[PDB]
C-alpha cells in the first residue's frame, strides 16, 4: 500500500530571495533551504516551497491554503507588521477575517503576488 | 500559541471539471466538492484544490509536492493509466522515478498543465 503523507504548496516569485525575506523576516517562518531559483520555508507542522518564474502573471495568480487553529489570533499578530489595506497593490497586504465554506479565514497577498489563505482547522 | 495544522496546494486549470476527472477517475483521488470555478479532491488525508484560471500560462507553471511512502510502487500503479512519454504534451504524462534534490520522486503533468511531484517522505 502506498500511503499519502503530506503536501507542500509551491508559491512562485520573479524575485525569490525577496519573497523569502517577507515570509521569514515579517511573517515569522523559518528558512529551510534555498537559493535564487527555489527555496523552502516552514512554520509549525507545515512547509511552503517558492519557485522562480519569469512571468509575473503566474505569481499574481498563484495561491495556497493553510489550516491554522486560530485565524483571528494569527491575523492580529500579523496586523502589526502587514498592511490591512488589501486594495492597495503597491505592497503585500492582508484581508480582514471573514467566512468561507471552509470556516473563518483571512488571506495574505505577499510581495510576489501570491495569495495564501489561512483558514480555521481542528 | 497558533498552530499550523496542514497545507493545501492549489492547482489551476482552464477546464476544472476535466482536471478534476483526471485526478478522481484516472488517479483514484476522491472528489470532496466542485463546480466549474473551484474544486477539492483528496487522497488519504492529503487535499488538493483546483482553481479555474483564464490563462493557460498560469496552469503551465503551477506545481505542488506530495510526500508518499513509496514513489516506485505508486508509479507502477499508475503506469497502466498514464502515459510515460513525458515529452508528448498532447496529454497528461509522468516521468520515471529517480533521485532528485527533493528525494526519490517522479512527477505527473496533469491535463491542465500542472506538475505534481510524488516524493519519498517519512
Ligand atoms: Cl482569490
Ligand atoms: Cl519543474
Ligand atoms: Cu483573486
Ligand atoms: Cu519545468
Amino acid at each position: 500500500m502506498v500511503k499519502f503523507l503530506g503536501a507542500v504548496p509551491v508559491l512562485t516569485a520573479v524575485d525569490v530571495p525577496a519573497n523569502v525575506s517577507f515570509w521569514v523576516d515579517t511573517l515569522g517562518f523559518e528558512k529551510d533551504f534555498g537559493d535564487r531559483d527555489f527555496a523552502g520555508v516552514r512554520r509549525g507542522d507545515i512547509r511552503l516551497h517558492i519557485s522562480r518564474t519569469e512571468h509575473q502573471i503566474v505569481a499574481d495568480n498563484t495561491s495556497a491554503w493553510i489550516e491554522v487553529t486560530d485565524p483571528d489570533a494569527l491575523h492580529e499578530e500579523w496586523a502589526r507588521a502587514v498592511s490591512t489595506d488589501y486594495a492597495d497593490t503597491s505592497g503585500p497586504a492582508m484581508t480582514p477575517v471573514g467566512e468561507s465554506p471552509a470556516g473563518r479565514e483571512f488571506a495574505v497577498r505577499d510581495p510576489a503576488g501570491n495569495c495564501v489563505h489561512f483558514t480555521a482547522g481542528e
